[PDB]
C-alpha cells in the first residue's frame, strides 16, 4: 500500500472536505491554544524564486489556519478519525510554520526527491536558503503578525498552516477548491461552531476571515465561548 494510494483511499473513505477545520481546532485545544483563526487568502505569490519550478502550482490562494500555541518536538513528529490527513481534501502540499521551523509535506513524494515525503527549513540554520527563495517564503510573512524580522531573527511565537488550495487534479484527489467552496466550509463550520466549542476548555475564540486580492480583509464569522 504506497503512501499516495493509501491516502487516496482514506480520502475516499472519509469524504467530508471540512474535517480538517474541526481537526485543527482539536489540535489547537490539545496544544493549549486559546484562539484559532482561519483565513482564506486570495493573494497570488510569485513563481520565480521557488525551491523548484514544480512548486509553482502551490503559490496561489490558500487557506491559512493560526493558533497561539507553539509546536513541541512531539507535535512535529506527529505531523510529519483520519487525523491531519483530512488536510489533503483541500491541498496537495500542506505547510506548517511554528517557532523556528517551516515544514511542507508532499505525499506524492515528487517535489523534494523520490525518497522524500516533505521538507523542513530552520529559520536560523537555513536563513541563507530562505532568503534566496523569496517567493517560496513570502507567503509566510504579513499574516498573523509574522514580519520580515521574524525571519531575520528566527522565531515565530505561534503556529500557522498554509494550505494552497488545489486548482488542478492530482494523484491524491480530483476535488478542486475555489473561494466559493472554501466559503462553503466556513458556512458549514458556522452552523456547528457552538457545538464544536461546547466541549473545549482552552480554545475559546474561533474567527474566520477572507483576505481579498487588494489586501482588504473581511470578517466572515467569529464565535467565542
Amino acid at each position: 500500500p504506497p503512501l499516495v494510494d493509501f491516502l487516496k483511499d482514506i480520502l475516499r473513505r472519509y469524504p467530508e472536505g471540512g474535517q480538517i477545520l474541526k481537526e485543527l481546532i482539536q489540535n489547537a485545544e490539545d496544544a493549549g491554544a486559546t484562539e484559532v483563526k482561519f483565513l482564506y487568502d486570495e493573494t497570488q505569490y510569485g513563481t520565480e524564486t521557488l525551491w523548484s519550478k514544480d512548486m509553482a502550482p502551490y503559490q496561489g490562494p490558500a487557506l491559512y489556519v493560526y493558533n497561539n500555541a507553539v509546536f513541541t518536538p512531539e507535535d512535529w513528529h506527529g505531523i510529519q478519525g483520519i487525523g491531519f490527513n483530512s488536510v489533503y481534501h483541500i491541498t496537495d502540499v500542506p505547510c506548517i510554520f511554528s517557532g523556528d521551523q517551516i515544514g511542507m509535506l508532499d505525499p506524492h513524494q515528487t517535489l523534494f526527491g523520490p525518497h522524500e515525503s516533505g521538507q523542513c527549513w530552520n529559520l536560523k540554520d537555513d536563513s541563507k536558503e530562505i532568503s534566496e527563495l523569496s517567493d517560496q517564503f513570502a507567503p509566510f510573512v504579513g499574516i498573523f503578525g509574522s514580519t520580515k524580522e521574524t525571519f531575520i531573527n528566527g522565531n515565530f511565537p505561534g503556529t500557522f498552516f498554509r494550505f494552497p488550495l488545489r486548482l488542478q487534479p492530482s494523484q491524491l484527489s480530483s476535488n478542486l477548491y475555489n473561494k466559493q467552496k472554501v466559503l462553503e466550509l466556513f458556512e458549514s463550520f458556522r452552523a456547528d461552531a457552538d457545538t464544536v466549542l461546547l466541549f473545549l476548555k482552552s480554545v475559546q475564540d474561533v474567527s474566520l476571515y477572507v483576505r481579498e486580492a487588494d489586501g482588504t480583509e473581511k470578517l466572515v464569522f467569529r464565535v467565542t465561548s
